[PDB]
Formats: C-alpha cells, structure tokens, sequence
C-alpha cells in the first residue's frame, strides 16, 4: 500500500494527523519486525491554534496536504516539539514558509539547535522550562513536562489540562502500521520498541514516570503507532516493570 494520512478527532477541539507507512522508514533495529509505522501529529483548536510534532522529511509532503485541509496555516500559532532531529528541519523549513507567523515551542535545549538549523532567519521560539503554561483559550491551557535524556535532551511531554491528554512523542509508543487509531495485542509491538528505543535510558524513564503519575491522563496521544488509550494504565505498569528490570542488567 502507499503511505497516507489518516485524519480523526480525538478529543474536544483535538485531531490526530497520522502518516502511514507499511513498510520501514530506516534499515534500523525498530522496524526490524517489518510492520511498518506512523508518524503522529496533533491539532488543538482553542482560541488559538497549534500543532504537536510534524513529521520527518519522509512524510513531509502528505503530511502538509493533509495538514491544509485540516486547518487553515494562516491561523497557526504554535508549532511544539517533543524532541529535536535534523531529520524534521525540512518539514519545519515548509511550515515556516507556509506560516511564517508561527512560533516554535521546544525543551530549552532544543532552541539552540533550531536557531542553528535557520540562522538566516527569525526564528520564534518560545522555551518551556517546566513552570509556564500556555494557553489555547476555550480551557485548553498547556502544561510542560521536560523530560530531558542523554538521548534526547530536549524531551519533552505536553498536558492538556482540558481533555486530559498527555502528548508523550517518542514515550509508550509502537512501530506498526494499521487502521485502527487507538490501542489489545500489539503488546508484542510495545515492547519491542521499550527494548529498542527505552531500554538503554532505563533511569530515566523511571524519572520520567514520577514525572507524570500526578497527572490525571484519559490518552497518550503517541509519537508512533496507536494512540494509547484502554491500554494506558497497563502500559504504564509495563514500562515501570521493564525499566527497573534493565536496571538489573545494567549492572550486570
Ligand atoms: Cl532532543
């Protein structure tokens, strides 16, 4: 099948933008049980607007499309990130030329990287270090949750405290490409991809879960493959019982 984008509402003045492939973005180890992947984007349409975690290069041009017939891009405030990767500069490089009024909200260590990708250019960025929120309007006021690592710096979650959905990017996710939207047996899927992408970082996964437990969260609206909803607290327990087990091994 080719790669496309599959558009849902997900939650009051919330839609999901997630492009498909099935077959693997890398020759890497996460793909490895040939399933494919999605990469997810979000739009939360308060008062104002913004979207959360355009796609690689890969995606970029179904993504857009897909994106202009959701919104209209003279109306985006926001653009937020839950990491930084070279790889995404060129869709960013679009939507700038697209909506050249956006700002950028990242992890303070990722607007260095930013600046450095367009230094040509204006860039506005608005850090979030942990303390400030950001409201949409119509309730939808953001919280920010830095959960920096080695290997990723600048990650970062995102709360909306209106729907209760925590925006978790590369945390909880799965590489496998279907219809179905949300989460049931992809366990097998989930964990694979703890293994491959958490499990070096065991620490501070188990950080960032402290992190999160005093949220109240309906979904984790995922970077990659079905957004996690009935499978939630399960999962969490798994990734809590995952890492203090690599712990182990760590040591030796
Ligand atoms: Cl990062």
């Amino acid at each position: 099948k080719p790669r496309d984008v599959q558009v849902l509402p997900i939650a009051t003045n919330t839609k999901v933008l997630r492009a498909r492939s099935w077959s693997r973005l890398r020759f890497e180890i996460e793909y490895a049980l040939e399933r494919g992947t999605t990469s997810n984007s979000y739009v939360i349409e308060g008062d104002k607007t913004a979207i959360i975690d355009p796609p690689v290069e890969s995606f970029m041009k179904i993504y857009l499309e897909a994106l202009q017939q959701t919104v209209n891009l003279k109306k985006l405030d926001y653009v937020i990130l839950g990491h930084f990767s070279p790889n995404r500069i060129p869709t960013f490089k679009a939507l700038l030329e697209l909506a050249p009024q956006i700002t950028f909200v990242c992890s303070l260590p990722a607007a260095g990287d930013l600046r450095a990708a367009f230094p040509d250019d204006n860039l506005n960025i608005l850090p979030m270090r942990g303390k400030e929120t950001l409201d949409l309007g119509k309730g939808h006021v953001l919280k920010f949750l830095p959960i920096p690592s080695p290997r990723w710096p600048a990650g970062l979650c995102t709360y909306d405290v209106q729907t209760q959905i925590l925006y978790t990017d590369k945390i909880f996710g799965a590489h496998i490409c279907g219809d179905d939207v949300f989460d049931e047996s992809f366990k097998e899927d989930q964990r694979y991809y703890f293994n491959c992408l958490m499990a070096p970082h065991a620490i501070h996964v188990e950080a960032a879960l402290e992190k999160i437990s005093d949220l109240q969260v309906r979904l984790y609206a995922v970077g990659h493959g079905p957004l996690v909803r009935t499978s939630l607290i399960a999962l969490t327990q798994a990734y809590a019982d995952w890492s203090k087990a690599q712990k182990l091994e760590h040591h030796h």
